[PDB]
């Protein structure tokens, strides 16, 4: 029993982290096979960052200007290319610790683990969600760029995020591993405001199911609702609309607990309208939205 | 910027996890050098667990009754002993992935990372604290016994916890790696109630400092207090007494923020008396007590 904000074991990703230095900028790279992936802004001076022309800046860079260090051993860079907002540094050595992997572009509301790194060395691991406004709420100091977000399916690491930017509001923006930003963000030090950070409704519902499975049941009420009625209340509270697709995804948790999804919606509706009245659910005083239905099943079943 | 409940990177510990089977019970072992450490209750039938005599039960067990599997390879058990509530299985092979390590017995209020494992395979990593009542609030299904808690200092893993028991209230009890339970708990399926789960005051204060460092400042007020005045309020709210030793430990966060520890106590005092009034601090609606002052410094500075 018990339910924790749980990250994937980070070992398979730790084995992929390297240090990338271009001039006086050091950040993190991801070494898979004979390619090191890193933010293209590794090439920028802080002056460059205000209005960088990455193609023009890259012309001044040779393979030997990219210093790649794996532990205390230097890797030889034999090629470099820009793909969207990432650099791909071809090295002469395949990472011997390369796990089975995929690059995936996640949807808002999807959760993943971040391995926060500085100088190619892992400092910590935590669980994130892609926010509906395509930011993440991370923990990233200077030097943490190139840190990655991932999911694991048994032995296959799906890489979904690479850290690029902190917005003036202290929320985070980055790319998939093809170098495409999540959301409208750019690797330029300019006015970039996030949109509404709405609550991931399907995730809250999943977590309420987790609560029931772990004995926290005080919020279960006598009511039901419809998707349309619930959605009127959701909209008023800056919750994402719930779709039949979300209802379908929650079916297994419905089945396990015997609580109809729309009944749990009606419980969530009363929590929104009434508040927590100083009570907690799984040790939280707010409704947690960084567990997916898949996460809740995984943790309640014990997948490895 | 940003502040997350962050675990240590788990790779060094993943390399130590094995499966231990005695009869029809499978749980986790920790393989360091040529010793596999596991809960002694691996030898019990569920009938045994009601009133186990571990010395008597152990007489019926030989080295060959302990099946130890590291990945899909069997380890040869050449000796076994009981130390308090752990078994030490001597194997003929040193773990080639043994990291630098120590066994440490932590104090209440100290935080650590748990690598939740099933069948010797890692499922997830999360951050815990030793509660003042010597329980932890974990995420542990059947099969998770022998999962470990640890801290890392650069490259030395300090092992502080091994999972043994879930109490009827769904909180967790376990041992250090010398097999001594935290608190008054025993590896017997009997009436074991936890004491008062008080809030770790020095940890809340550390986290309020983290909040100020990351721009969450709304709770800072015009007041100060004394340790004695604060402690009157703490006692009323089931917070641990704050000692001068705690004040000394918070000095570096005091220095960095320029907020006197007793001023931050007076802010915490007003939050206890007034509540959050529906506001959040670092995305929490309750005062977080599972960050130590050391954790806050580490994460705000970026140690690897
Ligand atoms: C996130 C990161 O590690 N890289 C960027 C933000 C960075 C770090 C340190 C100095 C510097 C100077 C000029 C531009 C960018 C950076
Ligand atoms: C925690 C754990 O993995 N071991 C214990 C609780 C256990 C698991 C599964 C079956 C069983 C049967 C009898 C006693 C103990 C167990």
């Amino acid at each position: 029993s018990g339910f924790r904000k749980m990250a994937f074991p980070s070992g398979k990703v730790e084995g992929c982290m390297v240090q990338v230095t271009c001039g006086t900028t050091t950040l993190n790279g991801l070494w898979l096979d004979d390619v090191v992936y890193c933010p293209r802004h590794v090439i920028c001076t802080s002056e460059d960052m205000l209005n960088p022309n990455y193609e023009d800046l890259l012309i001044r860079k040779s393979n030997h200007n990219f210093l790649v260090q794996a532990g205390n051993v230097q890797l030889r860079v034999i090629g470099h290319s820009m793909q969207n907002c990432v650099l791909k540094l071809k090295v002469d050595t395949a990472n011997p610790k390369t796990p089975k992997y995929k690059f995936v572009r996640i949807q808002p509301g999807q959760t993943f683990s971040v391995l926060a790194c500085y100088n190619g060395s892992p400092s910590g691991v935590y669980q994130c969600a892609m926010r509906p406004n395509f930011t993440i709420k991370g923990s990233f100091l200077n030097g943490s760029c190139g840190s990655v977000g991932f999911n694991i399916d048994y032995d296959c690491v799906s890489f979904c995020y690479m850290h690029h930017m902190e917005l003036p509001t202290g929320v985070h923006a980055g790319t998939d591993l093809e170098g495409n930003f999540y959301g409208p963000f750019v690797d330029r030090q300019t006015a970039q405001a996030a949109g509404t950070d709405t609550t991931i409704t399907v995730n809250v519902l999943a977590w309420l199911y987790a609560a029931v499975i772990n004995g926290d049941r005080w919020f279960l009420n006598r009511f039901t609702t419809t998707l349309n009625d619930f959605n009127l209340v959701a909209m008023k509270y800056n919750y994402e609309p719930l779709t039949q697709d979300h209802v379908d995804i929650l079916g297994p948790l419905s089945a396990q607990t015997g609580i109809a999804v729309l009944d749990m919606c009606a419980s969530l509706k009363e929590l929104l309208q009434n508040g927590m009245n100083g009570r907690t659910i799984l040790g939280s005083a707010l409704l947690e939205d960084e567990f997916t239905p898949f996460d809740v099943v995984r943790q309640c079943s014990g997948v490895t």
